């Protein structure tokens, strides 16, 4: 159906799965070079065969298109996935006097209260970024994600690039253009940066009347993070077919390194035998239409019906 | 066989062809989104079914691993590829006095003697190039080119960054990196840009004991630029496993709008007529191993037994 799609991508890589080390070591089944099409005129990729959250999809998109940089937009709409990148320098200088949380992500992960402690002074952490300007100004602004790559590149001779505001005049303007690329990828401050981005690039197209939208994304835990991805990306092709007074056609998936996570195999075989359920049906605010200036209640999923969900190990 | 790969791909745009008006107008059936493998320990990439230059081709990478942005090298090398890129300018200020080459693309197409005066004017300005430091360092330089890109990125603070050469010392220290890429893409000075690059990115993936590499072409000229395009970027392929002391798997070429030129359909039904040939075998020169301070003479084809050539009319 829909999905399916999905579903044969994580049967591909249990067969052609080379074991692969990297992690620290900690282990692979990968591919490298897929695709994969969703035709977004039947109905939304969000999978039916796991719930994923629908909400905290569209609050980080949302988080992007405005341009932001900053867990407390995020904070403020209970989305909390960015939080350890800035959790990690509160763990840094000055005012980080009291706990461990040292490299903590392996040690929460075995541990009875080192998870505690972690998980307290990070609401401490939270709740601050809520409360001071000056804390959140300094520490929740994570510096080079995407509402900065996507809206603000960083110019030699200072300025700053709208990327994403200028392809859409140029879908207005030049319906036919292919050179509609938004780059996330700047070589020259991505060794001084934690996470390179994942989703490296997209390229948008106009064939007869309608839109689509085409991503490299240059690695992706098939399991845990690619659910989160396909409709993150078919959300933006809905809004930006939204503000271009266009319609709406295709979202392909191109993959780099696809990769199952290998502590996550009996779970992904689980949801493997759960038969599809038919997509929910995006529909977005009629009478706004600059999506730069949208907020969560302008988009609406109507006939989610998912399978339950599927409980992690993490990546 | 080894290229049938190609070959398919021009039938499925002379069957799923939406026609696209872009050029001025002029012309184009279309895809958005496609991907083809090539098993590169089979044989070498070059097409059997036209014989294609393999001369043209490593002189042109052979410039793009050096680093160089020069007209001069490829001209004394009796590779024309990049020429009007620099006559174009020529025909801007000073010194040029004189004749017209005014958008003579377009004129030497539809002409007697437009284009012999072009075709003259022009060589004047070849073997100037060849021949003053003056002229030659002027314009024969293009500034942003892939040997600038590849092996100079420009940074604000004034750097320049060698993309390639950290990338293959990242290849011999941590094969299994998944942040292995390359972008031609700066989007900076990209509208301040004659011509976007074309293969806007590449990676590569050390699966075991072997090397692959995968292109994003934004925009590829199916007929008159893909035979060209597939063995360049596997000639890189081979070169980089030869100074990274590892063997050779796959090339990926991964495409946006993959098109058809309309004036090109006669010819691109001939080919697809003939029967593939077995392709030749690369070899490279085993002493001599820093890829980047080669020569022609270090790479040899060997079997190459083409099919005649289809001449062209252009893009
Ligand atoms: O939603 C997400 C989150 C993470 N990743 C990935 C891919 C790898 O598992 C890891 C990044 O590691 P590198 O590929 O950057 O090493 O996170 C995704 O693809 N999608
Ligand atoms: O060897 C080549 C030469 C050119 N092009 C292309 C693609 C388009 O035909 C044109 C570039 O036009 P834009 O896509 O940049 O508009 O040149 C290639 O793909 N390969």
């Amino acid at each position: 159906m829909l999905e399916q799609p999905y579903l044969d991508l994580a049967k591909k890589v249990l067969d052609e799965g080379h074991f692969k080390p990297d992690r620290t070591h900690t282990g692979t089944y990968s591919i490298f070079g897929h695709q994969m099409r969703f035709d977004l005129s039947k109905g939304f990729p969000l999978l039916t065969t796991k719930k994923v959250p629908f909400g905290l999809i569209k609050s980080e998109l949302l988080w992007f298109l405005h341009g932001d940089t900053n867990i407390r937009f995020l904070l403020q709409h209970r989305n909390h996935i960015w939080d350890e990148w800035a959790f990690e320098k509160w763990v840094k200088s000055d005012e980080y006097h009291g706990p461990d949380m040292t490299d903590f992500g392996h040690r929460s992960q075995k541990d009875p209260e080192f998870a505690a402690v972690y998980h307290e002074e990070m609401a401490k952490f939270d709740d601050r970024v809520l409360h001071d300007d000056a804390f959140a100004a300094k520490y929740g602004d994570l510096g080079l994600v995407y509402g900065s790559q996507w809206r603000a590149w960083h110019t030699s001779k200072g300025d700053t690039i709208d990327q994403l505001g200028d392809v859409i005049e140029q879908i207005k303007t030049h319906p036919y253009s292919r050179r509609l690329i938004v780059s996330a990828w700047n070589p020259e401050d991505v060794p001084t940066m934690a996470l390179p981005p994942c989703h490296t690039l997209y390229q948008f197209y106009v064939n007869d009347g309608k839109l689509s939208l085409q991503l490299y994304q240059r690695s992706a835990d098939i399991f845990l993070g690619v659910p989160f991805n396909i409709a993150s990306y078919a959300l933006l092709t809905h809004l930006v077919a939204h503000e271009c007074g266009l319609e709406v056609g295709e979202f392909i998936h191109t993959f780099g390194d696809a990769h199952l996570y290998v502590n996550h195999l009996d779970q992904i075989k689980e949801q493997l035998s759960r038969t599809p359920r038919p997509a929910p049906t995006l529909q977005l605010n009629p009478d706004k239409h600059d999506i730069f200036d949208f907020d969560m209640k302008d988009i609406k999923l109507l006939n989610y019906d998912p399978y339950p969900a599927i409980k992690a190990p993490v990546a």
